[PDB]
């Protein structure tokens, strides 16, 4: 009974997703200090979804960057390495530039059921694709 290996250990994947989404969300909260009163509830929820979809579509590039670093470790990788790298991604990407773009150009997505489903997931469970 064969089993397919995950392409990244579940605990490492979870640490990345939790830290990335937490960091993107924190910057959204700060941006909403100024812009929350000029956006509807469904626009704000759509921006939370934007954070998750952004992670999903950039995941392959993140895996290249993460693996380049991990490959260069002269020791066994551990979960804390992934917490750290995920926190770096989640904090360094200044997502406010993108929120400003969407708001200014009237491209905040219409909030749909699929987006609500993604938003209601635990960050640990947001689907990512390796292949």
């Amino acid at each position: 009974h064969y089993v397919e290996p995950k392409f990244l250990n579940k605990a490492f994947e979870v640490a990345l997703k939790v830290q990335i989404i937490a960091g993107f969300d924190r910057g959204l909260v700060k941006w909403l200090r100024v812009h929350g009163r000029t956006l509807s509830t469904v626009q704000k929820k759509a921006l939370y979804f934007v954070n998750r979809r952004y992670m999903q579509t950039h995941w392959a590039n993140y895996m290249l960057w993460i693996n380049k670093k991990i490959d260069a470790l002269g020791r066994t990788p551990v979960v804390g390495d992934y917490t750290r790298l995920g926190a770096e991604i989640g904090r360094r990407i200044d997502m406010a530039y993108f929120y400003d773009f969407l708001k200014d150009k009237n491209m905040i997505p219409k909030y749909l059921p699929y987006m609500e489903e993604i938003n209601r997931m635990r960050p640990a469970d947001v689907p990512v694709k390796y292949m």
